[PDB]
């Protein structure tokens, strides 16, 4: 008798993420008065 019983098993699970996001804001606030007087703003975020 020769019996010769074998086998193989492999897995291969791979995951992979990709993630990438840029965010902008600006405001550029303002007010003119003619007594005189001025206001400027800026904001960039």
């Amino acid at each position: 008798e020769d019996d010769l019983k074998t086998d193989f098993y492999k897995d291969l699970t791979s995951l992979g993420h990709n993630e990438n996001q840029q965010g902008s804001f600006s405001s550029q606030g303002g007010s003119s008065f003619s007594y005189s007087s001025k206001r400027s703003e800026n904001i960039n975020h």
